[PDB]
C-alpha cells in the first residue's frame, strides 16, 4: 500500500484505490495502473519534473529503502493478476530489485521529488507507475 499527496490531490495504484477515491475521483487510467481522487487537507509532496534515471525506493516487504537505476517510461507487457487481464501497462519503468504484490504504492524517489510508485514486479525486476509527466498535479 502507500499513496503520493500534492496539493489536493492524492495519488494511489488504481488497483488499490477505495470506495472514497473513486467517489472523489479526478483521474483514472486503468492502462497506467493509477488513479488521483481529491482531498479536503493540503498535501506536500514535490514530484520531480526530470528524466532521472537513478533513485531510491521503499519496500514494504524487506522494511527498506533501495538505490536502482530504472528505465524510462515504456509500454512493457504485464502477466495477468486478479486485478487485471494480461495486458500491457504504459509509462511504466522497471529495475532489479525486491517486490512483492503488497508492495505497490511504495514511492520511488530522485534527487528531484517523487518519480512514481511500485506497481508491477517478479523475477527480480520491480516496476513502477511513472507519474513526472501530470504536470496538472502541480496546479
Ligand atoms: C508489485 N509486484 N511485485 C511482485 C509482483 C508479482 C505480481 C504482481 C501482480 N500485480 C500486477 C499489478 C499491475 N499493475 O498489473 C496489479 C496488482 C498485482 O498484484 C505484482 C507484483
Ligand atoms: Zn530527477
Amino acid at each position: 500500500s502507500g499513496a503520493i499527496y500534492v496539493g489536493n490531490y492524492r495519488v494511489v495504484n488504481r488497483h488499490l484505490a477505495t470506495h472514497n477515491d473513486w467517489a472523489n475521483l479526478v483521474w483514472e487510467d486503468s492502462s497506467r495502473d493509477l488513479l488521483v481522487s481529491s482531498t479536503t487537507a493540503q498535501g506536500c509532496d514535490t514530484i520531480a519534473r526530470c528524466d532521472c534515471q537513478t533513485g531510491v525506493y521503499y519496500c514494504s516487504s524487506r522494511r527498506k529503502h533501495y538505490p536502482v537505476s530504472f528505465s524510462k517510461p515504456s509500454l512493457i507487457f504485464v502477466e495477468a493478476s486478479e486485478y487485471y487481464p494480461a495486458r500491457y501497462q504504459s509509462h511504466l519503468m522497471l529495475a532489479v530489485g525486491h517486490s512483492e504484490p503488497g508492495d505497490c504504492g511504495g514511492i520511488l524517489r530522485c534527487q528531484h521529488g517523487v518519480v512514481g510508485i511500485v506497481s508491477t514486479g517478479g523475477n527480480g525486476l520491480v516496476g513502477f507507475a511513472d507519474v513526472r509527466d501530470l504536470l496538472w498535479l502541480d496546479e
